[PDB]
Formats: structure tokens, C-alpha cells, sequence
């Protein structure tokens, strides 16, 4: 027929190599990519088997009709015993004449053409990868044109920080899959909710940053309640499984001209802070003096409050065990520490209640500090038994504000000298976020540990070109898994495969790898059949007292 | 016919979204990918125009006939009216009858996809993007094993480093593409000559890595020798033009079990870099003694030759301008400062010949001294003529062994006060390898420099997600395009890409851009018409004595 024509260019316009064979591999079609690859014609190569022309190996065939589908992309190599060996991500799926299998469809996408994507580079330099919004990057551009720009700043300008509430929640509860889902879920109302010429932006984490050139208070302000609104009306479900997603917004009016651009994002993120310690679910507009005497306040209280708390004894410490999933591995005991604060009556408060702020107003140095002496003491008073599990790791979470420490390090040599910890038995954890916060410090912090002979993780960790790029400047002894990716492993296939390249170029870059949020003997053993290091979470051990 | 059957598999394996409609808009086929894209399905949108269903916008359509074809990727939104925006990269061809345009063919590639590609990510985290080869992150880790590995290490393996002679010539003479191309073919040559079990990787630049696991010492030589021989026998041309390939090869006989990773990598460095100084076009066997003796001898002849050319003011210091593209921009004088050596009869000494071994033998603290000394002196000198064109901006290069240097900034400091030159007239420039090489100092050096008032820019910039990762960490306020894009922008349409996007990003990240190797008036109205903000070449101005 006359169809051949329409098929054909659409096959030549296609840039990945298609190649469709019979089911006993002999070929029927070759588009221009799949020739180039193979360094074989269709004229040349039509009925002739693919073996005899070229070979699909891996690094040192029938399985397609089987259980290898077009589902997931499979890593192999094009020898073609002339040229040589090609890079490819083969996908292949049956051919059918209706339930009777007559042939086999390959799409082979070559790895070494992704380096000529130049529009692709240049939009995910300005662009989240998840959500499709402009990124950090694009936004802060933008905004700093905005108040820069010599022509149309004629009005006043309105910065939005929209910050998902509980979104934590979602991911430790369902996985990361399900909280990928609700932001885009919450990417595509904010979408809707905004005109031509506004800008919205995934600014990192679950915090959207949203820009109105030209538009008056008032109707600033109606914007961000009414967006904040179409959150609280969003009726997330994740399998069934439903969420209540709320935002807490964060707003500023600008000055093109006389507002600067760290000075507007400031000011959004007080404001955003403020909603939230303010109860969540609330839009808070920033005023210069009303919502700045608030962080003043803030200071204060939180100052009395962790003082209080360290003069009373009430922050505790609990152990949760680290275990092998190496089989013939025995070690010593392995143990994270994890911090834990009771208020006046003698009940447990919540990590929200009281890290976000002690984080804000630079009181983490203070914790850390009390979290290593207790943590050191605790070990000579447990070791005065000799019966006693010998902890031969025991790890401890520090914050950006002790990575940044110039004074940490004598204070750690001082603890050392007064408990006589060895050095070898610390594992400092610091997370992916608060390392490239300040990559320069983190870099010059873990070497400096690292000489005195502590070990060094790195947590929370994301995979990706830039998070194993940093890795190369970070010499960490272990690569913690983010959580999230291990809830749903067993459940959704990008966070299994998630796991597995996590693991992978961890091992590649000389990491030992942590699972965290390992619930079940199931989760287990698919993590020990990866290759997983090492198991945390509810099927290895609870958090247990540690501390007196 | 029973074709529509065997397309139409081929169609749905396809990832990309792919939409067949007629040369007035009528649509004609939507593949799964489309139809999930687009929210609608090909039943009840067939016959209906593409515009009046969705829509294919930018941010703030019939000529695709006219000239926007398929060669190049086009960044376009897909804006539903319902769901909201996709972000894609548009690619279309004509659909023809035969030199009748019957339709239109759109492949679509949806940008939140790129983050779901496991497989991918996983490849480049261990394979060089360009040669497709293992990187260095792959190959350090193969070796690492070749020696702590328990099993199969009965023998001794052979480490290899081999390195392309004059390569930058094929650069700086044709452009990058060409280099690439040469690169692309050295890796097929080396690839043919290895057998199953031998690793090759590229582990930068023009350097490439071969493991040879348990084989003889003399099997080894005799290898790398006929690598070295196909190699030589290579001819390659570019265009027309041929260029005679040459590698310098260093071989190393390990031990597993004994020797160190970083002992093997350091020994074939030294034997590759003998090689080179003996001449290139060789193989050189490492023998511990032997070919070390010639390491503690280079040292003493460099310090010497160093020392007296300083000490015989045989070095001056060249002065080239960079000018602005932008219309009505002005400005001071720009000038960038490079150096120049001549031997005891008077004549100029290629930059090669002195640079590679200063740098090897630490030499290169020196020299940076000298040349910011003899700046700041010259400067002065330039200033006692009121006449004189004031000179805004005089940028000079420093070496990883000056932004290493503590003393540096104590130095700089009481050159500053000697000269009296103002430190904002001074742009301190770095390398992206060197910055890179160096990450954690390169951040602290730019810095304490940006503090003084001194300005920075990165050379040699390539454009990556890796490249504009680093960018965020380092406050430079130039971002200078490797001279090998520029060469052949005109050209190459990856190259003028590449120059597009480094402009771009570099925009976004708050840098000024340069060009270099502008040689034409055409070339600079091209980097004009993009964006660029300086210029630098034969077109502007050639290097000119500056030092007395
Ligand atoms: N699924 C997913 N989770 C992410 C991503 N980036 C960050 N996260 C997670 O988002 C969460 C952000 O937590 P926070 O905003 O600090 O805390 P919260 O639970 O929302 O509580 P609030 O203080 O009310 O904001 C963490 O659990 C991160 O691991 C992403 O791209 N995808
Ligand atoms: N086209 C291209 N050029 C590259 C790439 N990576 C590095 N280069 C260039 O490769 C060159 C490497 O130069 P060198 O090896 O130090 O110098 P050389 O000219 O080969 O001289 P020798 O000292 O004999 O090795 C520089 O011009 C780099 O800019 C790449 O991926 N592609
Ligand atoms: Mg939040
Ligand atoms: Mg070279």
C-alpha cells in the first residue's frame, strides 16, 4: 500500500534505532538510526538473521518472547564486528497478528548522541525535572530582572513561598512515588491558578516559589488565599489511600529598583516560616515591622525554650541498630543515634515541634554538642559492664550550622581526650541537602574528621548526574538510601530501580550502602539480592533508650 | 492492509509522543504517548485540527513547511486546556506523496520523562558521554578490584595511560567537533585492539586508560606498542584537511594484593609523562628505579631553568583585548595578560615546551608571582603617561598550585599596597578543570579574592549539567566559551548550540560572557546576535608586548 510512505518518514524522524525482525531473527525493518548503528543497510541486511549481522551483547537472545519487555530499559552493546561496539538502552515488545506472536520490535536509543541534546541541557538547566517548572535558577533570574529591568517596572511586583504541609508524611507513609504524584498534582493547580506572565517555580523540596510583575496588593494577597484554597480543596488519594494537602504561604510586595534580590528572598521565607509557626494552612503577608518583631520574639522563646530543656535534662538519646545483610558479615554492634526532647509534663515532643525552629534561630550547634558529649558519656557508662554489646559503630546526624563549626573540632578533640571514645567508633551522618548548602565547609569538615579517624555518611541521599558528582568531593565512608525510595521498592518499579542505581555507583564511588526504612523481612531480602551493605528500620530493630 | 498492525506495535514502544496530521492541521495518528500527552485519544480527535484540541506554544505553528525542520530539537510547551502545560522538544518533518506535502509528522519528547530513565542515569554515572568508553569513576574502581579482589588474581596485570599527541592542535585549528570526532575514532582503534576482559576507558580529556588483567609482563609492552603502531598508522582528516595522530603511552606491571590504587595510577602517570618528555610517539615501561630517577633529575633541571630565566628576565608578559558586543557599552580598557619565555639566544619558547613540567614539578607558585608582580608593576610604569589608555580590567590566569596557596593572599595583599593598582581593575582567571581539580580550595580562593574586590572568571567552560552544577558553588562573574566551540560554530551546529546554551545558562546564573578564538567579523556578529557580552581574537586584537 501507499502507507509504507507515511510510516517511514515518521520511522526516519524518529532519532532512536528501530529495528523489527521476524520471530526466528531475520530482518524486516531498519529505520536510518538502527542502519547507522548496525552499519547495515535494509537493502543489505532484509531476511537475514541478526546474529549473522550484528551482535546485541552486554559487558564481559530469545528472552523478549519470554520476560524481558519494553516496560524497562535494558543497558547493552551493539558489536557489529567492523566498527565496533555502540552504547545502547534497548526496549523491545512482541509482534502480534492477534494472539499469535509472528515477530519481535526493538527500539535501541543511543547512549553516546544524549551529549548533542543541546535543547534538552539548556531546559533542565532552568527547569525542575519532576514537576516541569522553572527551578531556583530561572526563578531567581527572573526575579532579579524583574527588580533590574530598565523598562515596564511601572507597578510593584509579588513574591509567593508556597510550602507543602506534612509532606513528609506522604513520602514516609506511602513512598516517594506518591509524593512525586502530589507535587505534580499541586504543580498542575498552581498552574491553573495563575495567568500568562506570572511565574511559578519548584524552588526544592515541597517549597514553590510564585512571582506577579505588576500586580497591586490587593490583588497579590487574593491570589495567594485563593491558591492556598485550591490545595485544601485538592482530594489527593494515593491507591486508594486518601491526603489532606495544605499549603503555607509566604508573601511579599517588591520595588523594582530598590528591593534586592537576597532581600526579597528573605523576606518570602519569614513570611512563609511565620504561616507555619503560626499553625500551617494560613497565607502570611510580610510587613517590615509586623512580621519581622515576630522573629525577634521567635528568638527569644526558642533561646529559653532549648536552654530550658538542656538545663532540665529532658533531651534524651535512643539507639537504633544498623545490621549487615552480607552473608558471612559479623562486626560489631551498630547503632544510630537519634535525639528525642520531653517537654514539662514528661511527654515526648514531636521532631517538628521544635527542630524547625532550633534550626532557624542557629541553635543546632547547641544540641549537636550536648547530642556528642551525651553520646560519649553514655558509651563509658555502658562499657563499665563488661558483659555488654560492644558498639564498634555508633552514628551521629550533625547540622550545617556544626559543619560550618570552626570551633567543633577542638570541642570534639577536647571530648575525646575527657571519654576516651576512639575515633574509629563515631560515624558523623550529614544529608545531601545540608552538604551541597554548604559544599565548600562540608568538603573541608569531613576530611578534617576523617584524619582524626572518624567515619563520615552521607544521608537522605537522591540519585542523579549531580548528586553523584557531588559525591566525587564528598569522602563519606557510607551513602545512606532516602527512606522514601525504600517504603514502596516492592510496590513501584522507578524507586526499586531507584535503590538498585543508588547502591550501584555507590559501590562504583567506594561507598558502603545504608537502607533506611527497611519494615519488613521482605524489603529485607530484596535489598540483600541487590547487594545492599547494610539494614535499618522496623524489621532489624526499634529505637531503644540509650542514654540514662 | 495488515501493515497498520506491525506500525502500530512499533508506534506504541515508542516513548515519545508521536502525532501524524495533515498539511491543514486535521490530525491523522496519536501514538499511547501522544494520546497521554495531549488528553486526547486518536478516536475522538481523528479528522479534528491539532490547534482546536491543544495547544503547541512557548512561554510568555504552520512553519514547519517553511524552515524549522527535524535536524534540530525545538523547546515548545504542550498547553491542554484542561490538565494544563507538558513541557516537550518539538521535532517535525514534511509528510510527502512525492513532492507533494500531503501532511505533517511531530515527535514529541516529554521533559519529565528524563528523570524516570534509570537505565540512563546509571550508564553515564559510568561511561564517558562522548567516547561511550568507562569513565574514571568505572576504571578506578575495575582496577581498585583487579587488586582487593579475593578471587581469580593468580597473575599480574598491565595499567596503562594513553595520551593523544598535540591534541589541542586539532582543536584549536579545526574546533571541537573535529576533536571529538578524532577522539570517537582513537577509542574504535583502541577497542579492536583490546580483547574481552581488557578494560578501556577515557578518563579525561585526551587521556585514556587500559587495564590489562593477568597477563604477562612482555605480552603487556607488546600490546601497548601495537596500539601505539595502529594509532600512528590513523588517517585521520577532517574536512579534507589530514592530521598525523600520535599517542604517548605509560605502562605499569601490578600486583594484586600489594600495590595501591593511587601508587598504580601515580606510576603510569609518570611513565606516561616520560614518554611525552622523551619525546612522544613512545611506550615507557615504568620500572621503579629507572624510570623514577628521571622524575628526581626533571626536578632539579626545571628548578634550575625556571630559576634562572626569572633571574635572567627572560620572561614577558603579552597583552591581548577583550571588547564588549553589547551596543552602546564603552567601558575601560580589558585587557588579558599572557606569558611569554625566551631561551638564552633570544627566541620564544612554545608554550608546551615549559608550562606541562612547571606544572609537574610544582614550579607554577612562582611564575604566578612573578607575572601578578610584574602586572601591577607594569600597570604602574603605564600609568607615568596621563595619555595612556586607562586600563578597567586586567585579567591573569592562576595555576591550581596558586589557588591551593595560603600565602597567596598575604602576598597579593602586600603587592596591593606596594603598586597601589585598585583591585577591582584585576579579574583573576581559573579553569574549569583547575576549579574542578581543586573544588573545596577553588570556592575559598574565589571568595577571599571576591572580598579583596577582585574579579573572576572561569576558562575554558564546556556546558553540562555537571559544568553549571559546579557554577552555583563558584562566584566567578565571568564564564569565558572554550575556544574550540567558537572555531567552528559557523560550521558545526552543535558547536554554535553549545555556544548558545553556555551564553544562556551563563546568563542565568548571573554571569558576564567572553568569547574566545573570535579569528573573523563574521564570528563575532554571530556571537553578537546571540548574546554574547565580549569578544576575544584576531578580530579584535592580537597579543601586544605589555612588560617593559
Ligand atoms: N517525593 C519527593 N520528596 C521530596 C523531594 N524533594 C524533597 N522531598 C521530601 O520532602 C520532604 C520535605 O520536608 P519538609 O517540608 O521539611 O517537612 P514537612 O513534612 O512538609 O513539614 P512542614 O515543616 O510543615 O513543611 C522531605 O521528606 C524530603 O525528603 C522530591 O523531589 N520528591
Ligand atoms: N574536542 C574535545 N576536546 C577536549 C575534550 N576534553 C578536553 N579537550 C581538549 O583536549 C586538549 C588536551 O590538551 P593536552 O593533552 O593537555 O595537550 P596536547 O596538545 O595534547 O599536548 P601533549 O602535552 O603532547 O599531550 C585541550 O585542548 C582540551 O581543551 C573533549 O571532550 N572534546
Ligand atoms: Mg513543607
Ligand atoms: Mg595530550
Amino acid at each position: 500500500d501507499a502507507e509504507r510512505e507515511r510510516a517511514q518518514i515518521t520511522l526516519a524522524s524518529i532519532g532512536d534505532g528501530v529495528i523489527t525482525a521476524d520471530t526466528q531473527g531475520g530482518i524486516s525493518y531498519l529505520n536510518p538510526a538502527a542502519e547507522q548503528m548496525t552499519n547495515w543497510t535494509l537493502d543489505k541486511a532484509r531476511g537475514l538473521p541478526l546474529a549473522s549481522l550484528f551482535r546485541i551483547v552486554d559487558e564481559s537472545e530469545q528472552i523478549l518472547s519470554g520476560e524481558i519487555d519494553g516496560g524497562r530499559e535494558h543497558s547493552k552493546l551493539v558489536l557489529r564486528h567492523d566498527g565496533s561496539s555502540v552504547p545502547v538502552t534497548l526496549v523491545g515488545a512482541p509482534i502480534h497478528r492477534g494472539a499469535e506472536i509472528t515477530g519481535v520490535v526493538l527500539v535501541l536509543h543511543d547512549m553516546t548522541r544524549e551529549r548533542q541534546y543541546m535543547a534538552r541541557l539548556s531546559w533542565q538547566a532552568t527547569h525542575d525535572a519532576l514537576t516541569g517548572l522553572t527551578n531556583r535558577r530561572e526563578f531567581e533570574y527572573r526575579l532579579q530582572i524583574a527588580l533590574e529591568r530598565l523598562e515596564r517596572n511601572s507597578g510593584r511586583h509579588a513574591l509567593m513561598f508556597l510550602d507543602l504541609d506534612q509532606f513528609k508524611l506522604v513520602n514516609d507513609t506511602c513512598g516517594h512515588a506518591a509524593g512525586d504524584e502530589l507535587l505534580r498534582q499541586v504543580c498542575t493547580l498552581l498552574q491553573q491558578g495563575l495567568r500568562e506572565g506570572d511565574t511559578l517555580a519548584r524552588l526544592g523540596g515541597d517549597e514553590f516559589g510564585i512571582l506577579l510583575e505588576n500586580c497591586p496588593a490587593e490583588k497579590a494577597v487574593e491570589i495567594a488565599d485563593h491558591l492556598r484554597k485550591t490545595i485544601q480543596d485538592l482530594h489527593f488519594t494515593w491507591s486508594g489511600q486518601p491526603f489532606n494537602c495544605t499549603v503555607s504561604v509566604g508573601l511579599v510586595h517588591l520595588l523594582p529598583g530598590i528591593s534586592t534580590l537576597e532581600e526579597a528572598l528573605r523576606s518570602a521565607d519569614m513570611a512563609c516560616y511565620m504561616a507555619k509557626e503560626k499553625g500551617r494552612n494560613r497565607v502570611q503577608v510580610f510587613h517590615q515591622d509586623d512580621v519581622e518583631l515576630s522573629m525577634r520574639f521567635g528568638e527569644m522563646t526558642w533561646v529559653q525554650r532549648i536552654h530550658l530543656a538542656l538545663e532540665e535534662d529532658r533531651f534524651s538519646l535512643y539507639a537504633q541498630p544498623i545490621v549487615p545483610l552480607g552473608e558471612g558479615a559479623e562486626e560489631g554492634l551498630h547503632v544510630e543515634l537519634l535525639l528525642r526532647l520531653r517537654d514539662e509534663g514528661g511527654r515526648l515532643v514531636p521532631p517538628l515541634s521544635f527542630i524547625p525552629a532550633a534550626e532557624r534561630y542557629g541553635l543546632m550547634t547547641l544540641i549537636d554538642r550536648w547530642v556528642v558529649e551525651n553520646a560519649f558519656r553514655t558509651l563509658v557508662e555502658r562499657a563499665q559492664d563488661p558483659r555488654a554489646e560492644p558498639i564498634g559503630t555508633c552514628a551521629i546526624n550533625l547540622s550545617g550550622a556544626t559543619i560550618g563549626d570552626e570551633s567543633f573540632l577542638q570541642f570534639l578533640t577536647e571530648l575525646f581526650a575527657r571519654y576516651r571514645i576512639p575515633p574509629q567508633t563515631i560515624c558523623f551522618e550529614v544529608t545531601e541537602t545540608v552538604a551541597v548548602a554548604n559544599l565548600a565547609s562540608a568538603i573541608r569538615f569531613i576530611n578534617e574528621l576523617k584524619d582524626t579517624g572518624c567515619r563520615f555518611s552521607l544521608d537522605d541521599f537522591c540519585a542523579g548526574m549531580s548528586s553523584f558528582i557531588y559525591l566525587k568531593h564528598l569522602p563519606v565512608d557510607y551513602l545512606k538510601i532516602d527512606g522514601s525510595f525504600v517504603k514502596d521498592m516492592l510496590e513501584d518499579p522507578i524507586d526499586r530501580a531507584m535503590v538498585q542505581v543508588i547502591n550501584h555507583i555507590g559501590h562504583v564511588m567506594g561507598k558502603r550502602t545504608i537502607a533506611e526504612f527497611v519494615e519488613t523481612v521482605e524489603v529485607m531480602e530484596a535489598l540483600r539480592e541487590i547487594g545492599i551493605d547494610y539494614a535499618q528500620g522496623l524489621a532489624i530493630g526499634a529505637p531503644l533508650p540509650f542514654s540514662r
